[PDB]
C-alpha cells in the first residue's frame, strides 16, 4: 500500500524540514525554530 498526507490549499511559504507550509511567513520562520537550537555537541561531560 502507499498512502501519504498533504496540506489543503496552498501557501508561498513553506518549510523544507518537516513538511509545514504558513500562509504568511512569520508563521514559518518561527515555527523553523524546532529544526535549530540544539546543538551536535551538547552538555560535554569533559
Ligand atoms: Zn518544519
Amino acid at each position: 500500500g502507499s498512502s501519504g498526507s498533504s496540506g489543503t490549499g496552498e501557501k508561498p511559504f513553506k518549510c523544507g524540514e518537516c513538511g509545514k507550509s504558513y500562509n504568511q511567513r512569520v508563521h514559518l520562520t518561527q515555527h523553523q525554530r524546532v529544526h535549530t537550537g540544539e546543538k551536535p555537541s551538547g552538555p560535554s561531560s569533559g
